[PDB]
């Protein structure tokens, strides 16, 4: 199955006790990703070096990725994080250098009519997965 | 809202089979606030006309709005607003257009310490009703 948070039928997706918006499943695997993977870390471990590195990443990724995904107009996801990142600049920390980057590619992923209920899942390990990827061009050997 | 939006149903969400972030409830609350107010729906029924009017209230709004709330950054949250509600032209929507705005102020909130499980109800009401507030603010008299 490959995705170890299926652990019940849509029985219980469908039991009328809960429903949150999908903009909150992509945020919270995210969030879980980061915890389960060292090679993201291993970024934020070197984040106290230039910013810029982290940033003109962040911008140079996204613009690849979001036209990779296929979404409206791609610049604006690679636009709100670098401009997020780089006057927030004070959250260097682990959990709050990605708190900025799921929660607006979330919101703007949203926009191609993508991110369903499951698929959410799909994309924030694809997001996550493509920025260690990415980092292991700019981070080396430790 | 005739006290329906305080029933302290806290109770039913921490019941061992759930727990979203306060980052997503404030989402949650906003279309729910967005659907009763009227005026603010029929800022999204115009869509079809000039998009600039949605794009520079935005900027306008959240200048202030996010100095009101008293952010570290508040140029950040309007300057990426700004450039996505000129980003989404294919998907003008009512929740689609809300969604930018509620989820970029939801991540700029939760990241600081500001926004937590109860208080984004009051925070996602001020923030709604401040956008109707400044949408008549710009229509003609008669």
């Amino acid at each position: 199955n490959l995705s170890i948070g299926d652990t019940t039928s849509i029985i219980q997706l469908f039991k009328n006790f809960t429903g949150p918006p999908s903009v909150a499943t992509f945020i919270s695997n995210f969030h879980s990703i980061v915890q389960s993977s060292k090679t993201l870390l291993n970024l934020f471990d070197v984040a106290e070096e230039n910013p810029l590195e982290f940033a003109k990443c962040m911008y140079e990724l996204v613009l690849k990725s979001a036209n990779s995904l296929g979404v409206l107009n791609p610049h604006l996801i690679a636009n709100n994080i670098y401009q997020s990142v780089v006057s927030n600049l004070d959250i260097l920390h682990s959990s709050a250098m990605v708190n900025l980057y799921a929660n607006a590619m979330a919101g703007s992923l949203f926009l191609e009519g993508i991110l369903n209920s499951d698929n959410a899942a799909t994309l924030a390990k694809k997001c996550a997965n493509d920025m260690e990827a990415f980092a292991k061009k700019m981070v080396e050997i430790g």
